[PDB]
């Protein structure tokens, strides 16, 4: 079973932790990757009830299991905060335009 399911993509807690560590590492170094500059602030326009405090940052999580290193970020994102706490896993899949929904 998936710990997080973003559309058709299935993620385990281990996939999420691995992606989160990568994103957070770049964040503490003031570094960014990809044409879209990841990680970057996640504004929470959707107003998800993250139990973890802001500010929030998003980083891509890939269905291939690889850690994001530039190139196509796909539609899935791990969201974490300043304390390296997981806020949630979200996706653009199944959401109109640039909106996002949570992975269930
Ligand atoms: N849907 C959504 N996108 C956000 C938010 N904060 C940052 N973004 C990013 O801003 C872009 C334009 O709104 C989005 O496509 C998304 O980038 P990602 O593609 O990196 O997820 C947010 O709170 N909601
Ligand atoms: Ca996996």
């Amino acid at each position: 079973a998936c710990d997080y399911t973003c559309g058709s993509n299935c993620y385990s807690s281990s996939d999420v932790s691995t992606a989160q560590a990568a994103g957070y590492k770049l964040h503490e170094d003031g570094e960014t990757v990809g044409s879209n500059s990841y990680p970057h602030k996640y504004n929470n326009y959707e107003g998800f009830d993250f139990s973890v405090s802001s500010p929030y940052y998003e980083w891509p999580i890939l269905s291939s299991g690889d850690v994001y290193s530039g190139g196509s970020p796909g539609a899935d994102r791990v969201v974490f905060n300043e304390n390296n706490q997981l806020a949630g896993v979200i996706t653009h899949t199944g959401a109109s335009g640039n909106n996002a929904v949570e992975c269930t």
